């Protein structure tokens, strides 16, 4: 499923992101805007053979199992493929020990070279939440 900006920012905050890990929603739209484009399907493989997975790029080499990722942790203990469901709920609950795995949201890379220190407020500007 491809999230609308609005319908997304909503999800997430349910999901309980808004300000988790002192990180504003705008940051998490943000993130998912530049590493999806909000599409829960998005797949993208890795030189060393990871691939990332959904809405948030999670990538196979730590968090999820694909079978096809030797030395692969699987630290979210969930195959890669349940990430790119319409719903959510799994990515957010796997985004949630990323983030308060030590470097925050620099863990993405379109987070921290796109979003971090922009105005993130403009991505949930106008939604009614």
């Amino acid at each position: 499923k491809v999230f609308g900006r609005c319908e997304l920012a909503a999800a997430m905050k349910r999901a309980g992101l808004d300000n988790y890990r002192g990180y504003s929603l705008g940051n998490w739209v943000c993130a998912a805007k530049f590493e999806s484009n909000f599409n829960t399907q998005a797949t993208n493989r890795n030189t060393d053979g990871s691939t990332d997975y959904g809405i948030l790029q999670i990538n196979s080499r730590w968090w999820c199992n694909d079978g096809r990722t030797p030395g692969s942790r699987n630290l979210c203990n969930i195959p890669c493929s349940a990430l790119l469901s319409s719903d959510i709920t799994a990515s957010v609950n796997c985004a949630k020990k990323i983030v308060s795995d030590g470097n925050g949201m620099n863990a993405w890379v379109a987070w921290r070279n796109r979003c971090k220190g922009t105005d993130v407020q403009a991505w949930i500007r106008g939604c009614r939440l």
